[PDB]
């Protein structure tokens, strides 16, 4: 219906803006774009899944989040990656990982902060529909 679609359009919003802030944060600067193979070569066959911030953007605009839930998921997989890819104790490695940890706590921060909990219920609910 139309009100669904209202929803997924606020939801889409709200998803866009809890990125963007993410995006301009200097901190994650590693996480806006995709890895650049010529700097790394191994990365596609050790990480799977590659997601990165500007991906989350590709993915709200092709409608594919129909719940916060499922974003967060996306925020995880940045952060899982990070730390799988980065294991080592050097300080590259250990920066890079705090990054990842900080990416995943601001996002999750914000949406305890902003997301209305009836709003995603009904995300939730709609998509349980369909
Ligand atoms: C997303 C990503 C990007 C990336 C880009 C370059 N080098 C990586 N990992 C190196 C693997 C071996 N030890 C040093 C690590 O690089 C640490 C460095 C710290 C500064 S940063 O801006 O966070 C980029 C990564 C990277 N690892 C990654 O997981």
């Amino acid at each position: 219906s139309m009100q669904e679609e209202d929803t997924f359009r606020e939801l889409r919003i709200f998803l866009r803006n809890v990125t963007h802030r993410l995006a301009i944060d200097k901190r994650f600067r590693v996480f806006t774009k995709p890895v650049d193979p010529d700097e790394v070569p191994d990365y596609v066959t050790v990480i799977k899944q590659p997601m990165d911030l500007s991906s989350v953007i590709s993915k709200i605009d092709l409608h594919k989040y129909l719940t916060v839930k499922d974003y967060l998921r996306d925020i995880d997989l940045i952060c899982s990656n990070a730390l799988e890819y980065n294991p080592d104790r050097d300080p590259g490695d250990r920066l890079i990982r705090h990054r990842a940890c900080a990416l995943r706590d601001t996002a999750y921060a914000i949406i305890k902060e902003e997301l209305d909990e009836d709003f995603e219920q009904l995300c939730e609910e709609i998509q349980e529909s369909r």
